């Protein structure tokens, strides 16, 4: 079937530009488990012209991986090798022979944005200003604008899936569910999606249509996560209630420590009609203006 | 879409025969996480005519549930209410209103068969004889024969998905991926399956066709798990290698502490041609004969 074809073909192009000798990779502690596998901290010797060891992160299949998980890992690999942007996590290589499939990616020092925000507070030990939060949102919007121009839909935008690198630089990550959208400006999935309900656009939930505008919806939820310093969306509400809640026009209320303009932006991202939501270029301009205003 | 229809309809038949008052249910420690959600130990007051409290297990959606996970939970509910057999886990009810969806099922005292076997040894503190192991396999084969006659394919048969109840009674569980097969004697899935590669039949892996005969393949792997007291199938072999390994005719070798007849049975379950594999009625007769022989 489709996966056996991909796997056999994959083990046919041992692309030297992505293939990295397994003996030059040393695996360390588990950093956590993502959408399709686990992520471990690692170090790589003589990686991509870099002298000595380079600290990296490695993505691999969990125990008892399914075909769906293997497909997702190959998908992320396929996408990551096409993209390059300061706010998208960087692929360094892969190990595809003489062992389990491994993706070698850029190591983000502070881990996920969600964890980063939860360890913080507003000015809980790290002090973040509203200015910092706007900056984080803006960097992500910039990365998304790039991905959108690349005709890619991310589909799984959320604070758990953004990484914080050295210098507090946002890196969009987790591309296992991302899809090419060039031909039709949409990705449609017949079966049920594997993206969490509470981050999914109304038309994606009901009609299984994914577009950049559905990514914009997810960015609105992400925005809410940032402003609430890693709060849980639709708190206390079961995911199965979201069908009725969304279609009757309900949205999350304005959270604490959130300006009228910021909330307006969230609401705009959650407009029922995808065409009424702003594009990422619009979003970036909105955030930029908020930044300069409070100065 | 299909899920919104199921959810709305579900919240339309608050079937009194399955609905249980949420106030009469008290949740306890997490027992673990399954294919679509988490399982917690619980107690239910005045459950199904039973006076007082009854200890039960409860299945619910994990944090950040996806539509796929919600569908799987509803699927398991739909199946469990149709089945009744001493070696299939029993459904007691559900909570579907005024809170998160909860399935209330029979509590198995010893937890999963995999954990049960790993804590043991052959005669590691619990002493199991080969006779006990055959008995466990036989009970499971009996349950599967029942499910097969019911025109259901389980699809996710594995030691992790069998439960051990009081008296060391096997209970087949985890029906989230189980499918009705009445019309065509097969279930075909277009997209990649979410069943672990190493338990999946060759034709299911390559062609996405699931039948009772593919369940028989899984039973062979389960058999191997039982005989090895909870070993890990295809040890040291990456799941993505199984495509080539299986299609070139390779199978797991005869493990230690395993008779020629038992291994023969495993191999028969893993015949490439589904029609050459035994049916569950055959499997039960094979195990029965091994039982009486060693006496
Ligand atoms: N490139 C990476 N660098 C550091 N941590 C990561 C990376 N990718 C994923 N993680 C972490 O792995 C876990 C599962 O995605 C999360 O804790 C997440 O932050
Ligand atoms: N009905 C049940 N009774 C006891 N434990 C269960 C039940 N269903 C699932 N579990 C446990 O929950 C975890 C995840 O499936 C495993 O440890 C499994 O054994």
């Amino acid at each position: 079937g489709p996966l056996s074809l991909s796997v056999d073909a994959f083990k046919i192009l041992e692309d030297p530009k992505w293939e990295f000798p397994r003996k030059n990779l040393v695996l360390g502690k588990t950093l956590g488990e993502g959408e399709f596998g686990k992520v471990v901290k690692a170090t790589a010797f003589h990686l991509k012209g870099r002298a000595g060891y380079t600290t990296v992160a490695v993505k691999m299949l969990k125990e008892n991986a399914s075909p769906s998980e293997l497909r997702d890992l190959l998908s992320e690999f396929n996408v990551l090798k096409q993209v390059n942007h300061p706010h998208v996590i960087k692929l360094y290589g892969a190990c595809s022979q003489d062992g389990p499939l491994l993706l070698i990616v850029e190591y983000a020092k502070y881990g996920s944005l969600r964890g980063f925000l939860r360890e913080s507070r507003k000015v809980d030990e790290r002090a973040l200003t509203m200015g910092d939060l706007i900056s984080f949102a803006w960097q992500i919007s910039q990365g998304m604008q790039y991905l959108a121009e690349m005709k890619l839909v991310h589909r799984d935008l959320a604070a758990r899936n953004i990484l914080v690198a050295e210098g507090r630089k946002m890196k969009i990550s987790d591309f296992g569910l991302s899809r090419d959208v060039y031909e039709e400006d949409s990705y449609v999935k017949r079966s049920q999606g594997r993206i969490p309900v509470k981050w999914t656009a109304i038309e994606s939930l009901f009609d299984h249509i994914y577009t950049t505008q559905s990514d914009v919806w997810s960015f609105g939820v992400l925005l809410w996560e940032i402003v609430t310093l890693g709060g849980n969306p639709y708190p206390g509400i079961p995911p199965e209630r979201l069908f009725n809640l969304l279609k009757t026009g309900h949205r999350m209320e304005r959270p604490d420590n959130c300006s009228e303009e910021m909330y307006r932006l969230m609401l705009q991202c959650w407009k029922q009609e995808p065409d009424k939501r702003p594009v990422f270029a619009d979003i970036s301009k909105d955030l930029e203006k908020m930044m300069v205003k409070r100065r």
